[PDB]
DNA sequence: TTTCGGTGGCTGTCAAGCGGG
DNA sequence: CCCGCTTGACAGCCACCGAAA
């Protein structure tokens, strides 16, 4: 009734801006079938997905509900893209504000899976702590729960032109 | 007004299993 | 076997809503 679902067709429709769930709907399969074809045969990772490969912690649900998780993700996306040209006005505003809060109050983000949710962390697991000289350019505290890759060193460091962006 | 946490539903991946070739 | 799917469970993504400033 149609053509076999190949990786190539999925990639073409993705380049045209359709997401994997919509492609599944087009082909009468589950999102998982589209994902499987992409995961098994090497489909193009999105920028966010690339950032995920270098995510420094094993976080589980509901850490994604903490603003620190979301803001750090946005930061990784920025460092990966290198400008705000691909993100919404909201992502930009929130990220710049978060950066300001971290520098002006001289904080870095720490992750410990044992932190239970608390006011101002609906997801729990994260906490802001004072910066140490040993932290260098990182926005995060490296502890026993941190996996920091070479790329992660760039992703989770300040942008080089950070002073100028906030003005 | 605008800021910013909390929240929900949607999106995507992984593991285990099933059926047909 | 292998390859393409489906379930079920879970991790992550992003704009909207509303209170607070």
């Amino acid at each position: 009734s149609r053509i076999p679902l190949t990786l190539s067709e999925i990639e073409d429709l993705r380049r045209k801006g359709f997401n994997q769930t919509e492609i599944a709907e087009l082909y009468g399969v589950t999102r998982q079938a589209v994902s499987w074809h992409k995961k098994t045969y090497g489909g193009r990772l999105t920028t966010r997905q690339i950032v995920q490969q270098n995510w420094p912690w094993d976080t589980r649900k509901p850490h994604d509900k903490s603003k620190a998780f979301q803001r750090l993700r946005d930061h990784g996306e920025y460092m990966r893209v290198g400008s705000f040209r691909t993100m919404s006005e909201d992502k930009k505003k929130r990220l710049l504000s978060w950066w300001k809060m971290l520098r002006d109050n001289d904080l870095v983000l720490e992750f410990d899976p044992s932190i239970e949710p608390y006011e101002g962390m609906a997801g729990g697991g994260f906490r802001y702590v004072p910066r140490d000289i040993s932290d260098d350019d990182l926005l995060i505290r490296v502890n026993e729960h941190t996996q920091l890759t070479a790329e992660g060193e760039l992703l989770w460091s300040w942008p080089d032109d950070i002073e100028e962006l906030l003005s």
